[PDB]
């Protein structure tokens, strides 16, 4: 993990160019790899926090530049990029600040019932024509191999509680996995670019229009299963829910959603032995005790 002050963030974007005058900076946000920075009210410049962040940050310039103005919805559009070094693809990166604010729940559910419709249909079209993008000229290891991080998840959560847990506890981590791995449903798909953090969060709206203005955060975008793009929208707390992504999916022509539902049920346990890497990373209770919890609930077989 590395950090920044405001001093450092300027001197970098300074230092590569000169001419661009820095009158505002301030923090934005800051997720799992960046921390975001706006700057004069109309530029978002990400710097990475570590070095997979840094190539998440390559990876999200170079498909920015490779589907502009290619979508139905817009998109941030590169105007400021850094440089190499060591570790690290990309110091930094500047995006065009695109106007709205994050489409939540909440706000979906007071939005008037044609509205609602709407940004069914408008996400539906936009990941269409996003896994409609011809995928031969890139390069492999953008492919995501599930198989891959079923394995490294598997292996950080065992070190992770190699103090916390007894053998016949750990052996149901193993266990998880092994059952996940040995169905073809969750490997057997046509692969294709997705977003693959397609989430309330990251999409835009217009609270004069009532539409979505802006779909952003491409740092995780892949070639993968399409499918995952629905299903990050479906959990009922935090994003959109069944009866909104229903909508989408039949907008969207999906002709298999039964194994779309499948694929969530299977995410929903997922996400629970995920978060607890990041639980205690970040050190969340909630995240670490629920997985926790979830692990000794299990009986295998």
């Amino acid at each position: 993990m590395r950090t920044y002050t405001f001093d450092q963030v300027e001197k970098a974007i300074e230092q590569l160019y000169p001419d661009f005058t820095i009158n505002t900076i301030e923090i934005s946000g800051e997720g799992n790899d960046c921390i975001a920075y706006e700057i004069n009210r109309d530029f978002i410049f990400k710097f990475p926090k570590h070095s997979r962040g840094s190539t998440n940050l390559f990876n999200e310039v170079n498909i920015l530049k490779r589907i502009h103005n290619k979508l139905p919805l817009p998109i941030p559009e590169v105007v400021f990029t850094g440089m190499p070094s060591e570790t690290y693809q990309m110091s930094f990166a500047g995006f065009t600040k695109i106007k709205g604010v994050p489409l939540t729940p909440l706000l979906l559910n007071n939005l008037p019932k044609q509205s609602q419709n709407q940004a069914a249909k408008d996400l539906a079209r936009f990941l269409s024509e996003l896994h409609s993008i011809n995928i031969s000229g890139f390069k492999s290891n953008l492919v995501l191999d599930f198989r891959e991080k079923i394995n490294e998840d598997n292996k950080k959560i065992k070190k992770l509680l190699s103090r916390e847990l007894k053998g016949p506890q750990m052996k149901k981590v193993d266990d998880f996995y092994r059952d996940i791995l040995e169905n073809e449903i969750y490997f057997k798909y046509y692969p294709c670019l997705i977003h693959n953090d397609f989430s309330s969060d990251h999409i835009l709206f217009d609270t004069e229009k009532n539409t979505i203005c802006g779909i952003i955060d491409f740092g995780d975008a892949a070639i993968s299963d399409p499918d995952n793009d629905f299903i990050s929208l479906m959990e009922d707390d935090e994003e959109y829910g069944m009866e909104f992504v229903s909508k989408i999916l039949n907008h969207y022509k999906h002709k298999d959603i039964p194994t779309v539902l499948e694929k969530y049920r299977m995410k929903e346990k997922y996400w629970s032995f995920e978060k607890i890497i990041y639980g205690k990373e970040y050190g969340y209770m909630d995240w670490y005790e629920e997985g926790l919890n979830e692990i000794r609930s299990i009986k295998i077989k």
